[PDB]
């Protein structure tokens, strides 16, 4: 007997504001792995014991620990702007919270030293639709869907500023990290949590997005993103400066940099300078890193904005399956 009643609470460290992960449970007994719960993906994947760089400094799955593993073996690659891995498929019993799911998943045996190194979790649980799954395997929250445990069909993210790093919720949201109530935006297709943007203000001005564009709502990215072009023209408008990986502006400039804005809905979502840039000095003589960068996502879900960490610590989100929207909350 299965009522629609739980939502269940996953606690999430913040490493650095770039990497929220929290953790799972595969096989039995379960082993346990550091994941990012991310809405840009449909898969789930841990690292193999039966890889080979990067695997060295991350726990591995070892299916001959488990008796309730189920061998598939279907070889299987997923990739994506930050990153590809490889390995095969595998079937195990999955706990997320207090929930239970038997789950396919992907045993990675390919992990490459960029980005992977620089990766303080060891997998991935895909929080995207079954449409862009690879290999059509159900994703987790579709199996966690079919149970009919969830008191909603929803599940929401807290990322705090970096004490608890964030949360997930499966099945609500949490009163105590948003203030004031929800505003919704439907999704412009059901299959990926992306939404109409109307623009993107700099200061007063609408500067960008005039014409209307995308705007994948993205767990698993760090920062926020959008297309060459839209930060070229963001970048030159902040005074902001390429270096080997970001974008930097003077330490002392930081606080003076203008608000950003993103028209969505029918609300503007405004991000101050204290929300985008790394204020890790005050110096006139130093360096200060934006949350900003390009990321050219590829058809079918881009060309499109990304809103990943950045974002997501302003506003307290919740995807919404059952209505195919996405809610935004002032977070807490
Ligand atoms: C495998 C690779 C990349 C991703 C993307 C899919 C779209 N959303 C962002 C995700 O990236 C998560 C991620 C992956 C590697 C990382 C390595 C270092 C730091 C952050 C990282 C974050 C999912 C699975
Ligand atoms: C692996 O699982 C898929 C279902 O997602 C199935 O279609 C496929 O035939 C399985 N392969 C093996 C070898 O069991």
């Amino acid at each position: 007997l299965t009522l629609g009643n739980t939502t269940s609470s996953v606690i999430l460290t913040n490493y650095m504001d770039t990497q929220y992960y929290g953790e799972i449970g595969i096989g039995t007994p379960p082993q346990t792995f550091k994941v990012v719960f991310d809405t840009g993906s449909s898969n789930v994947w841990v690292p193999s014991s039966k890889c080979s760089t990067a695997c060295v400094y991350h726990k591995l799955f070892d299916a001959s620990d488990s008796s309730s593993y189920k061998h598939n073996g279907t070889e299987l690659t997923l990739r994506y702007s930050t990153g590809t891995v490889s390995g095969f498929l595998s079937q195990d019993i999955i706990t997320v919270g207090g929930i239970t799911v038997t789950q396919m998943f992907g045993e990675v045996t390919e992990m490459p030293a960029l980005p992977f190194m620089l990766a303080e979790f060891d997998g991935v649980v895909g929080m995207g639709f079954i449409e862009q799954a690879i290999g059509r395997v159900t994703p987790i929250f579709d199996n966690i869907i079919s149970q009919g445990v969830l008191k909603e069909d929803v599940f929401s993210f807290y990322y705090n500023r970096d004490s608890l790093g964030g949360q997930i919720v499966l099945g609500g949201s949490d009163p105590q990290h948003y203030e004031g109530n929800f505003h919704y935006i439907n999704l412009i297709k059901t299959g990926v949590w992306q939404i109409q943007m109307k623009g993107v203000s700099v200061g007063s001005s609408t500067l960008l997005c005039e014409d209307g564009c995308l705007a994948l709502v993205d767990t698993g990215a760090s920062y926020i993103s959008g297309s060459t072009s839209s930060i070229e023209k963001l970048m030159e408008a902040l005074g902001a400066k390429k270096r080997l990986f970001d974008y930097v502006v003077k330490c002392n400039e930081g606080p003076t940099l203008p608000d950003i804005s993103f028209h969505l809905g029918g609300k503007e979502y405004t991000l101050t300078s204290a929300d985008y840039v790394f204020q890790e000095s005050y110096s006139s003589k130093k360096l200060c890193t934006l949350a900003i960068h390009a990321m050219d996502i590829p058809p079918p879900t881009g060309p499109t904005w990304a809103l990943g960490a950045t974002f997501i610590r302003k506003f307290y989100t919740e995807f919404d399956r059952r209505n195919n929207r996405i809610g935004f909350a002032l977070a807490r």
